[PDB]
Formats: C-alpha cells, sequence, structure tokens
C-alpha cells in the first residue's frame, strides 16, 4: 500500500530482519485505536500477556514489564513506549530487556481508517537482531507468527466490541 | 490455486485447524521432489531437524524418529509415511508421537511444474492438527504455520542452489 512506504519499509543492519503485517477489522477506527494506545494494559487483546506493569501513567519514555504465559522461550519482557501520537495513529515501542530471544526489537504500528462495504486497517512492521545460530528466514517467520496472533486478537475483540456499541 | 481444492482443502474437527501454505521455486521439480520424497533425510532442507532414525528400508506404513534443535517446545517426534506417489509428485505425513504439542498432526504435499522467468516448481504443504488445551485454533495454525514457512523457505534455498550447480 502507500503506508507501508512511509512508516514500515526498515533498512536493517546484515545481522537484523525486517517485515510488516497488514489486518482489515470490521470496526471503527475509535475502537481499534483506543485498544492499541493502551500502553499499560496489552493483556487486553495480546492473547500472551498474563500481567503488564507500568509505574505511573504512562508516558512516552514509560517502561513496562509484561509477563507472558506457560509455553513460551521467555517469561517477562521490558518495553519501552517511544512513539504515540493519538492524532496520526501512530505507535512505536522498543523492547529493551528480559528473558527471550529479542534482542534489539524496534515496532511501529499504523491504524488507519477503511471502507465498510467504517472499517479499520492495522499494519505493523518490526526490526529484530537474528539470535546466533538462526537464519534470517527463522527468526522472521517466528516473530510475524506472534504479532498475527496479537492482530487477529486485536480484530475479534474490536469486532466483538463494535457488535454491542 | 485450483490444486488446493483437489488435495489440500481439509475438513476439521470442532477442536481442530488446518491451513495450506504455497513456495515457488526457482529449480526444476526432479530437484524439489528428490528432496521431499526422501522420507528418511528431512534434516536436508528442514532447518530445525537435527537427526532422523529410520529402521530398514523406507516404505509406505514406515517409521521415522526426528530429533529436534534446541530452543523449540519439543525434543523428539515419531512419524509415519502415509502416501507417497513417485508418479503424481505426493507425500503424506502423519505425527503419531513425541514430546511436543500437535496432537493428530496430518499433512499432504504436492510439488507442480511451473513457467519460472526464464523452469520452476511449485510446492504446496497442508495440514490438520488439534488445538491444544487453553490455546485457540488462530494460535495453534499461525504458529504451526511458521514452521512448514520455515521448511519450504529452505527447500525452496537447498533446491535453487543443487540448481546453479547443474
Ligand atoms: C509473546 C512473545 C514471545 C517471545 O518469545 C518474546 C516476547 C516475550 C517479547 C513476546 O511477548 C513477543 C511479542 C512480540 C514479538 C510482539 C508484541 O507482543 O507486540
Ligand atoms: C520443528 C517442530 C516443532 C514442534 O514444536 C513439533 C515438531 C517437533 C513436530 C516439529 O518438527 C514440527 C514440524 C512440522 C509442524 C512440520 C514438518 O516439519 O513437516
Amino acid at each position: 500500500v502507500q503506508y507501508v512506504r512511509t512508516h514500515h519499509q526498515h533498512l536493517c543492519r546484515e545481522n537484523q530482519c525486517t517485515s510488516a503485517l497488514v489486518k482489515h477489522i470490521k470496526a471503527p477506527l475509535h475502537l481499534v485505536w483506543s485498544l492499541v494506545r493502551r500502553f499499560d494494559q496489552p493483556q487486553k487483546y495480546k492473547p500472551f500477556v498474563s500481567r503488564c506493569t507500568v509505574i505511573g501513567d504512562p508516558e512516552i519514555g514509560s517502561l513496562r514489564e509484561v509477563n507472558v504465559k506457560s509455553g513460551l522461550p521467555a517469561t517477562t519482557s521490558t518495553e519501552r513506549l517511544e512513539l504515540l501520537d493519538d492524532e496520526e495513529h501512530i505507535l512505536g515501542i522498543k523492547i529493551i530487556g528480559g528473558d527471550h530471544r529479542l534482542k534489539n526489537y524496534s515496532s511501529i504500528l499504523t491504524v488507519h481508517p477503511e471502507i465498510i462495504e467504517a472499517g479499520t486497517m492495522v499494519i505493523e512492521s518490526f526490526v529484530v537482531d537474528v539470535p546466533q545460530g538462526n537464519t534470517k528466514d527463522e527468526t522472521c517467520y517466528f516473530v510475524e507468527a506472534l504479532i498475527r496472533c496479537n492482530l487477529k486478537s486485536l480484530a475479534d475483540v474490536s469486532e466483538r466490541l463494535a457488535s454491542q456499541d
């Protein structure tokens, strides 16, 4: 699309991979945005987050500590809010630490209005270091699986709330 | 495609999910098929297999025990050759055991000739698998799909590399 080139086509280092995922949601922008924007409450649509803690009211620079469910190669992740534009509908996160295999993970999510035939298009893209011993493809296929899980869930939650009002 | 309706559109139990993946490879069919069909040698293109054991010459009904690399929610898998048609280029596998979370995994893979830019081959692999208690259909299928993309991409890489050399 037009938007992929604007925010989502990333230049990454040799030891890195990058990808972008698109999701269409039969819900209005305001529902979808007010779910993704909530930095201290990803567990509301992210299926693998069991717990999330943020000290103070969230602002740019804030850290969150997220605990993930059993069955994953990770138990905790520490994440920083890099960008949050309520007017342009842009969210930037960088994972800065924790239990897991994702070093230098950086993320940008954008939300856009679309066609009922009101809908919403969510694009999330990332960059991440390839762990020693894995390939670019392996790393990016796995991370994409996580993101698909998130955006599909975000879709379901959003469309559920839309049907109620 | 029109092929996915023939071999790859599966009906599911409620507790199951199903999906199909396509890969185009810039290599001739003979190379791709030779790799895919070697039931006792999946580690030749499957990047997560560290070891494979098949007792006796592989026939229909044969079992393989695959050992898997560290870093996965699995160490071993035991798998059965359900179907191998060397003329139609069809392979069917069923995962019957191991210490992993894929109960009742069934797999079908077909290979088809294509015209590459100037030659090429299209690989379709689809599966059915139980949703583990506590996961959703989406989670289950998105994860298994990650594994299959890894395998088919590697298959593409190995195939095209071999095609370079003649
Ligand atoms: C579910 C999970 C699995 C891991 O192995 C790493 C980590 C714990 C960071 C993670 O929460 C990853 C989450 C990702 C990639 C995106 C997100 O949630 O926006
Ligand atoms: C790589 C891996 C990870 C697991 O969690 C289960 C298992 C060990 C079965 C597996 O080998 C799965 C392989 C799959 C789904 C298809 C294949 O390779 O044809």
